[PDB]
């Protein structure tokens, strides 16, 4: 038998396009005798189709309508062709989705309704990590540092009185740097909030961290975790598209700290399967949390892969391991 | 035209039976002129069926298999009969599910995908309220009092040294009192925890709060919220308990109960509705119990009782929740 694996991609998200790239990379790294892939692509209009494989513009490729069903008796997909339907039972879903509705908890809700095993984090962990201000809330409770931040929903005024520049303004729930601006003067503040609301009605205001931006790639369920090599940001497209150095030029102590911290958060946040912890390392040598990326970019240029690979885990290894982790109980 | 409102009930949850009762109540109260309902029962085994309506063993009568589709082009149901299928567009979904898969973000997950509007709390607040320990995390930040709690997952050893008795052991994510115990002695502790793991691998341990058990029903989107009369558990879970409405408390205790309940709903980003359970210590202070995101709606339920006391008919409550979904 092969394992029929469901590979979802695309999605009604600002990161749709990256998603396609990540799914395209996945597809080239599932070896021959093991998987029988089903490429479920969600269009930017939220339409579901089963296609020949991710890439562009696969919508214009051979495409059958179909959906992941929430019915357990199906434990898979319905294929919808002109009034007639078929059912394909999957063994496992791999949700290669970034951003809104993908790392939100949205698809992890439909999945849990399916009872089908899946890769990556929970509804909970996904919710906690997409709202950066809940992540900070959790990280603090585990004794982990975080920016100093304020939160502003549609109904609240911005607390300018209280602010010390420079400042980072961001949607509370976005990624790949959509909506993020760096304000330095009061007057440039309202516009920044505005831009950020194009992406979330709830807006985050952060007091700027000084330090090097470090990134750690985590894998595992529960307590048993491994990390990749620690990366470092060197020298509008978000971090994942940034020039990095691997491994980061930092103390061996610094490195373990960075890693232990990443795992400590991953654990506190209840993460599962994988995540990419983003961190700050100040000159005093102390560590601050940025973000927890629960289903990080997996593109040929993405950070997490680069990080696992440098630690001796091939892309096919990572997928192998994520797969077994998803079926782990 | 009537309003196509899909009414989902049942669910693969310990609270299945209570959801069917809640659906049966709602069903009596959507009057003849406005709604054209669609009763989507999810069986105890997780099968999805369109039936004649909630209650008894609905699973016995006339159910056609169908699912709510995550596909935005459909904006409703697909009906699966004989290898053939039809699509029914929905204006709105009312998810009358309680507990696991119904208050924990799973159903809203499918919903959020589908683009259809829906009654009640979103994925993020549903999750934050399902896990009682997360609820406390949030509440404390909002400057609201909670119990002294500890948490234990299968890997971790319960911290016997820290604890003080009495103490309460409970699934971190459950309701209707499934798996809740009041442990007396260290000896009886391990048994409870196993009791509660019948329901959730992460277990929650609380130091016992002392005071009147006070309930508050909330309604609204954003900051513009209203409340029912405050209820009090006259001294098989909470919802089924002997209660008194309104609670026999000071006018100021009352203003503070509502104010507190509303502030928590705000802080947790609740929407549509929620029932907030509280503790009123003899000192006049208030400590959080639980936020129930889509509480019992049965004839004997607390939320309904609280709202009709404030002059909102069960029909009035359905009507409001709906517009609130479409706002
Ligand atoms: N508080 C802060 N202090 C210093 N720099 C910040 C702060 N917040 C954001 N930044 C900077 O701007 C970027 C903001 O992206 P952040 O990770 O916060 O949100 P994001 O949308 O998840 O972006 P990404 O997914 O690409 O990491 C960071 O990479 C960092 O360069
Ligand atoms: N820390 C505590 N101190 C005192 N009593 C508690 C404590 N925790 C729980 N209880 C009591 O035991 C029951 C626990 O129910 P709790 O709200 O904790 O979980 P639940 O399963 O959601 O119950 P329900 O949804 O029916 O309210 C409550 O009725 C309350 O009386
Ligand atoms: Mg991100
Ligand atoms: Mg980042
Ligand atoms: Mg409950
Ligand atoms: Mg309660």
């Amino acid at each position: 038998s092969h394992m029929k694996i469901g590979i979802i991609f695309g999605g009604v998200s600002e990161e749709h396009d990256i998603s396609v790239k990540s799914a395209r990379e996945v597809a080239t790294h599932l070896g021959t005798g093991v998987f029988e892939p089903f490429y479920l692509g969600i269009t930017k209009s939220g339409a579901w189709q089963l296609c020949d494989g991710p890439g562009e513009n696969w919508e214009d490729g051979n495409c059958r309508p179909a959906v992941l069903s929430p019915d357990r008796s199906v434990h898979g997909l319905l294929v919808l062709e002109q009034g007639k339907y078929e059912t394909i039972r999957l063994d496992l879903v791999l949700p290669v989705l970034h951003g809104k509705l993908g790392e939100d908890g949205a698809i992890q809700g439909l999945l849990e309704l399916s009872g089908i095993p899946y890769v990556g984090c929970d509804i909970q962990s996904s919710a906690l990590c997409m709202d950066k201000s809940l992540t900070y809330l959790v990280a603090r409770s585990a004794g982990i540092a975080t920016p100093n931040f304020w939160t502003v929903t549609a109904d609240e005024k911005i607390p300018t009185d209280q602010l010390t520049y420079p400042v980072f303004v961001k949607p509370a729930r976005s990624g790949s740097s959509f909506g993020v601006s760096k304000v330095a003067r009061e007057e440039d503040l309202q516009g920044a909030v505005e831009a950020a609301r194009e992406y979330d009605s709830k807006v985050l205001i952060e007091e700027a961290v000084i330090g090097t931006e470090i990134g750690c790639a985590v894998m595992g369920n529960g307590p048993e975790l491994i990390t990749g090599e620690v990366d470092q940001i060197t020298l509008e497209s978000g971090s994942d598209n940034s020039a990095v150095t691997v491994p980061a030029d930092i103390s061996t102590t610094s490195r373990s700290l960075v890693q232990d911290t990443a795992k400590a958060v991953y654990r506190a946040l209840g993460c599962r399967g994988l995540s990419r912890v983003d961190l700050f390392l100040t000159e005093d040598g102390k560590v601050v949390l940025n973000e927890v990326n629960t289903f990080p970019g997996m593109t040929s240029y993405s950070r997490y892969p680069r990080m696992m690979t440098a630690a001796g885990l091939s892309r096919a290894d990572v997928i192998d391991r994520l797969v077994s982790l998803a079926l782990a109980g």
